[PDB]
């Protein structure tokens, strides 16, 4: 690895991905005795236990070629069970900001990542670890929180997101939009790692203002959940 | 007005059991209370009857994306709003024995035809079941005892252009099974709002040619199954 | 071994006139000498006698690209190597009238997952009927003072998405009608080297009869079809 | 007005011959009874007389779908509506010989560019000639007693990209020969609705005398023209 | 070769590659001593010397599969370095007519040509040789003439060029549309030849209200054959 | 702008862009009075000045995706002159661990981010500013640095970078592969944005450098590039 400069043996096999570095560093205060264990090119990795198994925490960035990155990387230092945690897009009016989404499949544009991966352009199937999901809807359930099950759009092009976008993928079955979730069960699917997903609700594309202390809220909850599911 | 299906208003049930195989539709139709067909035109038989004292249909669609396509739009125009097909399959993985099913949680295909004019452009749309209805079916089967699989499968287009390099390719991929219809119905399932799913009898192994099965325990297989089926439609 | 078409060998025509109908399968056979049904599997109805100092096979090849490309590999297998598929369809120009017919010259194409499986790349493969055997279609059904214009026609892949937008596109593309098999018939014959053609009643007209005539019109053809397969 | 073919308006026959290569433009143009040169501009030589009752041309398109389809966009704004491709080809079978002809029924082609900015679209159009005119190519070449075969052709875009693997590909996708003009005369025609055919002369086999060969492409001008002219 | 018929040594190393036969014949009055080596298919061929510099000016035909089989065979006759001059179509309003265009790249729609050669559809940078490029803008400024310095979209269709066309283009950023650029740049890459191109503005799609005539054009086109030519043999 | 959250006026008309947070951290140093403006998600972004200047470094992250956002943001505050001065690894084998590659254009597989933008498939020329890449070229040679001039392939998947790979994108004009020069240069074109890009190799795929040797060749090329920005 030339981007995760981590030693073998301080990444866990179970890791809670996020996109933002700053969301990495807050989260690690929920573990037990966090080391940091990565920052290279501000890919920030912790490393510490919680319910009594070793967990990390890393940033892949924005986008499925930085994520693909982090993912192999993570997964040649030991990695092999992924939870990805983000912040997301809804596509539908009903949805809050602050509630929840957990993916149980990814829309995407054929190309680039993709053919190169997969050596064409055939649409292989985007889901995440069937298991691992309904472990998540568990979790959230017993913590009483707001969530929606359904598919998104992994999007490539954050600026060309426009109103004829929002009612065209809403139509096909999507319930938000963000940009990693395709790349991140594709490529668990091809190298066989276990993979799932939840979003924190931070825009409604189709229809309401969330301060940011409430959002924190949101996102801390989230994360308590996440980690159970990751250690159970 | 429907031109396939030739039935009345309320003659079909809002959940169906769909299957490729009329020879199928019939034979289950037996685990219905006073059955009736409601249509035979083009060979899709139709019956629609009574299970645990809920009404329900069995419906016939043929082989192929473009059959089934057809088949759901004219069910749906006449009522129907849930549907799981029932069907066969051939396992891409060793492990997997004849008799034993297969929970679909999503389907691979290759892009192009049906999905261009129904999509208007080459997306790669997610084609997944109803969540819910798919944790009910792998309950309904958990419960009843039977061998059973989740996971994902490919809706090929081309029977008999699946060779070797076929296999290794699809199963590389995550996919442990391989039949032709469960990408159009998924899809066009999220687009028109209908709940679907899909479980299907394991009858033949492409990665293991030497093991075989009986038309009679595969035919005990198939009826096992169609109860669990029919029992999470009714539920 | 064959899985769909569970007919012996021997039971099986080297010449097949395929329809999509089961029903019109049936009611078609009626024009055969001596018929027999030699399969019934998966709704596939296939019948086999005599016509004309031959032996002749009727079979049913269900709806759609994927169900055709299964019955007609399956009949090869069985020693099948000249097909005529009898089709309905819908005219997309104003000027051909229900219950004429239409001699496919060729068929337009989505590019989609059975070509790509098949040909292995997007190559736009032409897809044409046997030329000798096109002929003596239009030879048969002129003997028999028939209606017919000669013509492409596009072959859909999803019946229920073909609006007015969709009508002025495919017939300002040279199209003549619409229907769903043509373009697996042709290309797959193309590289299996089976002689193979199509002729279509029409059904339906897009752009602008009563079952008697419509049934009279399906008879007549037939009967222009089984010259043509025994000529 | 065009920019290519500077002919004058009745200066181009509804009948038209069309060739690759100028310099057979200039050489069947003594078939014809009186032929005048209408265009020579950008090397597009063509050629108008009369042949069997009917007045005639015989105009150059060049190498390429992307020349042919100018040329004949040209010609069909002069008056132009009826055309027959009279080319070489190298054959993808053996059992065809050189000097022998073929009577296109069709054309593959890659999908690409032009047929993308015509058709706005990667649908496969059918690429068919007019299939009355192409009958009538086959009884006059029937009725000169030449031999031919029937059936469709690959129309290339890279001559110098053709190799082995290339004839098999080809051959067993059911082409018998290879040009490089057929798909875009076809698809143009049908969408423009023009009446076009092709005949084609084999140069070469890619599967196995010039004094042969100038009676070949002679005696075939001589049964192409009988049919424009039918 | 079997379309271009020349001998062994009758091919410059250094060619100056046009469209229009026409055009060959009327630049090879440039040359001293001109001989034509070819004129099979149409496809004339002249060899002369330039600033006392053998160089050839050879036809290409229109389309990218009539340039691509001209390039091959001309390669195989020994040539290496070629500088496209042609016509082309601005896409903006402010290039006036018999003005010229430096080429910096070619915009093109996959399939076809590309296909056949690159075996997928891949997007390869379709750009002339760098330091061959910096050589024209030298000798076209030097002899104070007026030039843009742009991408172009390479066409393949002429009579498919609508209006939504000029501003889908114009807004990618291509100035000009002509149709052999884009097969010339990406065979070069591929084959190692050393290649670039300018074009003389004979129209412009985004202002159909201003013409030139034949006179003003062919002067045009004369100017700038020199300035290429003194780029081919510096 | 969600991503980068500066206010407008803080970020300047000319920017340097890099991929390593840690290297827009290092390089600032190169500028006078540096001020942090951003460090939101990661992305940090210096402003100072240089040479009688007002000039912004900034950071990209990995990836068309990535880069495409900062870009876009970063214009919605006020820039137009975009510089990226990364690492690439060498295609050929001539070329040298620390030497420089100053890119003409950039290679790349149609799709996503690039059908999102374009509305289609075409294959848009993907290229630097015409004008701002001579004067790269004329700064490099001034500090007399040894580089390389060419095309380079824009890769979306690091890990898929193989032998056949090497070969393939080699024999393409290609002399080095990284990640974003196909998106800074096509997404330009389209918004009016003047752009280059400057390479570092720090690996040779068709054929060792330490790190004080590489870290004296990214900081000698940064002063070669600001100085390029500010002329
Ligand atoms: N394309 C997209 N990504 C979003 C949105 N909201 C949050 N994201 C996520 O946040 C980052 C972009 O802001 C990416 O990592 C996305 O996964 C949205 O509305 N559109
Ligand atoms: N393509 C394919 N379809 C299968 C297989 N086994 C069962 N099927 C199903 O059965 C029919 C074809 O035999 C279609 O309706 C398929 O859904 C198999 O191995 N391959
Ligand atoms: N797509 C389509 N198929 C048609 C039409 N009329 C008849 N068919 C044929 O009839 C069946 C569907 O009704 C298919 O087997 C088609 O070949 C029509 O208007 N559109
Ligand atoms: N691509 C190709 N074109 C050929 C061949 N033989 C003759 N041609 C024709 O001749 C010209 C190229 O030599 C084109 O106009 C083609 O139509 C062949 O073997 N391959
Ligand atoms: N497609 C196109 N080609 C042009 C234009 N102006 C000049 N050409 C060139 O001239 C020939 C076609 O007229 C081709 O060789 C082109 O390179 C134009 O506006 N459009
Ligand atoms: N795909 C690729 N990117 C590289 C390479 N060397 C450096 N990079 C750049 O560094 C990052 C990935 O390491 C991306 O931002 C690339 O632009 C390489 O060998 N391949």
């Amino acid at each position: 690895p030339v981007h995760i400069l981590a030693k073998k043996g301080e990444v866990a096999e179970r890791v809670l991905v996020v996109g933002d570095p700053g969301r990495a560093r807050l989260l690690s205060t929920l573990l037990q005795n966090p080391k940091l264990t990565n920052e290279n090119r501000g890919f920030l990795v912790y490393t510490g236990k919680y319910n009594g198994e070793t967990v990390s925490i890393a940033t892949h960035g924005i986008g499925g070629p930085s994520i693909a990155i982090v993912l192999e990387e993570l997964a040649m230092l030991g990695a092999n069970v992924f939870i990805r945690y983000g912040t997301t897009g809804a596509l539908v009016p009903y949805i809050n900001l602050g509630e929840y989404i957990i993916v149980t499949g990814a829309s995407y544009n054929q190309g680039g990542l993709f053919y190169q991966y997969l050596r064409d352009n055939a649409c292989v199937a985007s889901t995440p670890d069937f298991e691992l999901t309904n472990k998540l809807v568990t979790s959230f359930s017993k913590r009483n929180l707001k969530y929606y099950v359904g598919n998104v759009f992994s999007s490539d092009a954050f600026y060309a997101e426009d109103e004829e976008f929002v009612k065209k993928w809403s139509s096909r079955g999507n319930i938000a939009v963000e940009m990693e979730c395709a790349t991140l069960f594709t490529l668990s699917k091809v190298k066989g790692w276990k993979s799932a997903t939840v979003l924190v609700v931070s825009d409604n594309l189709a229809k309401i203002w969330i301060t940011k202390e409430e959002l924190e809220k949101s996102v801390m909850d989230g994360a308590k959940a996440v980690l159970d599911t990751l250690t159970s």
